[PDB]
């Protein structure tokens, strides 16, 4: 079905006769390049890895199918045919590749080599940059990981602030965003990477992903409880909001049940509703098994703050250790609407100057978690650093006169640890010298074959918090 | 193998606990509510999710025991359907019980009016219309990417006609740049397709084969490419020898049209003395049909862009177009490839235009813009239940949310009409059955496992035409 030829974009079809003649290397390296966000997890290269470049991938009808295709697209015959040929001859169509990469998991600071890209076989220079559009799509799993990781560290800082631990931690931010992403595929990937930092998702093409390509100790790894929608809401009619109410908590009387409560008037259901005439339903409800009520609608800030003054005042808050509010353990609330990392600040800072503790909410997230993300919001950039023609090793880059921030590293590069425990990458092959310890990138691909693979829970770990 | 009880939100496998005892049809809606303005949608891409995911026997027993085993361990609990999936594996041989009705792909439909409905066709699988919310939402992707693609169509029309007087080449002015810069593969040939409805250049190869295999073109390919260089391709020669490296591509590309990335180390010396002085002689010898097309990718889009423009204008020779705009020999082109959005190209075609450049001049190439940099809220794209039968009684049912009347919905069975003057109105309530405003214009495009009603990708781009 996939087929590799067809799968880059369309000038590099053309960039095998570019190259200087009696070029048998092509070395490229990807960065997440130095401008928030300072530092980024490295995640979702297994995938890819498993997915599209290993094992067989060139066959002779794959490489009769681009030659028609690229005649028609292009008008002219420029697709190398030769060369794919002899990579389905020489390697019975294994990619004469190697790729070295930082661990998955790892969270390295923005403007360092991640992984890099050569070919092994001197008539395959042309395609280490073939495979760039593949592989720069890491761009994705990398920038969702690094963007939940960066709302849990605002959430554990609240929730420590507030609260003295960070209990529920991984449960407070939940991802809701299948409808909101561009595709089938994407909404596995972008599930996949939100899961390293957190536990909770309705994607459930997350899991698969997982369980295929990386793997769990645990059965899943994420979860999710039983939730009304508008339309379970809505369709008992305008009059019966009550009724529908009282039905879904009572068919979900011993899990948590999310009940959306905005249909109609979210502080008439939460004052009126909830807080008298279904009362009797909520405070007989288990601590495991809370009632967790759920505006989608209004300023956002705005209305949490107002749907916790209106709780507070029907049921029996507490003070907790650290001096701020908490409601019974039998009643929570999710925010769903207009999350993101900005508005997720604003709500957790809002209710901290209120008195709130963030144990009294969690926040569903979907475009913000999984879609409203750009390859440019970590400047992730793969390029040439080193190229060997007639013999010689020359570091190649770019340098742009109008924008420094877009100059490339010379060489071949590895990555280390300093002295003081940071990271640096070494240019133009000064890590042989070998005064910085071990390199940090391990051979993850080659002529094939996938050399190194990362569990889901090593993946975790790398990626945890400090705290 | 895909697994449709296993791509829908967590939430809705607990739904068929919630709605009101003896309810028989769920009849749900979609639309771009009303809220550059984005004043009207371009309705694409229903047709590959209905083939891709809906269609035919997409339920089988392993199917149900994977789902099972699945949502037991994710609720840790046994809340799934098994009955019902298995209702319709044994009724309907794995075909869904669902019929849906849409506007025809391709047509330009204003914010605010229904543009697909879907309801259950068996009262045992009334749980099964928003069981498929998920997957039919993703169509606000392609939707998305045509429209903000037609959007920018329109601006490049504008200019063009008033800067040349026509709109030749406008089908090639703005490149799908954005392969790399999606989030997958699949999302790239959705997106790179949804694009074409409107151009014919792109580099996005994942755009032809989805369109050759669930629309077709009566052309070989939608889409076309030229050849070009990357930086890997010029830098690789050594900072000391740009001039030979475009001297090569030039000369490799003779005959075709070649674009040539221009600013590695120094764009404007670039221009001015490699292009403008060293290879003169190897550009102004080029045909019509096979210009050299100078790409600039960094520094501000605009000033770089004019400054360009200004070195070329000095080095070859310029003549002044029938409507008094400055147009470059017809051997020598410019591409705009870096940080390229809707709202970028408009204040670069407006600089140009105040400079009396014309729009002859450049074109667009762009990535994340076109396909990326696009969420479900740019066109408020929402579906929603508008109309249920239980105990046998209809009742037309919405919400209204007290803090925000733009999220209000649709009520009863809805249909899309012609108005007098020839607009476009949403009828709530079932009143198209009235007849006042003439039959409606959605078309059964899926019914019980089958797609019913189907469009060509020329019919497409034929509805999707500008007015010009
Ligand atoms: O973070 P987001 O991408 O906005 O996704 C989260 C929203 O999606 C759901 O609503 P729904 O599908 O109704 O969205 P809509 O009201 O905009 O149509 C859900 O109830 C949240 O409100
Ligand atoms: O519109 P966009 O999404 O930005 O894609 C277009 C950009 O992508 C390419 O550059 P490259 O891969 O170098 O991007 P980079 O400079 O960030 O590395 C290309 O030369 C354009 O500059
Ligand atoms: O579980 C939920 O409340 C949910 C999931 C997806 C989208 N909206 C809400
Ligand atoms: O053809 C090009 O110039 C191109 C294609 C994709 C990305 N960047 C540039």
């Amino acid at each position: 079905e996939f087929n590799i030829l067809l799968a880059t974009d369309s000038y590099k079809v053309t960039h095998y006769k570019q190259y200087p003649p009696n070029t048998s290397k092509v070395y490229s390296y990807f960065e997440c390049r130095e401008k928030k966000y300072e530092e980024t997890v490295f995640y979702g290269l297994q995938y890819i890895l498993n997915k599209y470049l290993k094992g067989k991938v060139v066959t002779k009808e794959k490489i009769q199918e681009a030659k028609d295709v690229y005649k028609e697209h292009f008008q002219d015959d420029v697709f190398n045919e030769k060369g794919w040929n002899y990579i389905l001859e020489k390697y019975d169509g294994h990619l004469p590749i190697e790729i070295k990469a930082v661990p998955e998991g790892f969270v390295i600071p923005r403007g360092n080599v991640l992984f890099t890209v050569e070919n092994t076989d001197p008539e395959c220079y042309w395609l280490t940059n073939w495979i760039e559009t593949i592989l720069v799509q890491s761009w994705y799993p990398i920038t969702v990981a690094t963007n939940s990781r960066e709302q849990k560290k605002i959430l554990a800082k609240y929730l420590l602030e507030t609260s003295g631990n960070l209990d529920g931690l991984e449960y407070k931010l939940h991802d809701f965003g299948y409808r909101g992403v561009s595709s089938q595929e994407t909404a596995g990937i972008g599930a996949s990477a939100h899961l390293v930092n957190f536990k909770g998702t309705d994607t459930v093409a997350g899991l698969a992903l997982i369980k295929k390509y990386y793997g769990t100790k645990d059965p899943v790894p994420g979860y999710s409880v039983p939730a009304a929608e508008h339309s379970t809401i809505t369709a008992w009619g305008k009059d019966h909001e009550k009724d529908a109410f009282e039905h879904i908590v009572t068919q979900f009387s011993s899990v948590p049940v999310s009940v959306v409560s905005d249909s109609y008037d979210i502080y008439n259901a939460c004052e009126k509703i909830w807080g008298e005439d279904l009362r009797h339903l909520i405070v007989s409800r288990s601590t495991q098994a809370p009632l967790i009520i759920r505006p989608d609608s209004g300023n956002p800030l705005d209305t949490v703050l107002k749907v916790l003054e209106i709780l507070g005042k029907k049921f029996p808050v507490t003070e907790n250790s650290k001096g701020y509010k908490l409601l019974p353990p039998y009643l929570r609330v999710i925010q769903g609407d207009g999350v993101d990392i900005n508005t997720l600040q604003e709500i957790v800072e809002g209710m901290k100057q209120k008195m709130w503790s963030i144990e009294n909410i969690a926040f569903g997230s979907g475009g913000g978690l999984l879609q409203k993300l750009t390859r440019d919001l970590l400047n992730c950039s793969f390029k040439c650093s080193y190229v060997v023609t007639n013999g010689l090793g020359i570091n190649v880059f770019k340098d742009p006169v109008a924008d420094p921030n877009k100059r490339s590293k010379k060489g071949r590069l590895s990555l280390h640890r300093t002295p003081a425990g940071n990271f640096v990458t070494l240019e133009e092959g000064k890590g042989d010298l070998e005064e910085y310890g071990q390199d940090l990138l391990h051979t993850v691909f080659k002529n094939g074959k996938v050399t190194k693979s990362y569990s889901f829970d090593e993946i975790r770990k790398n990626a945890q918090l400090n705290i």
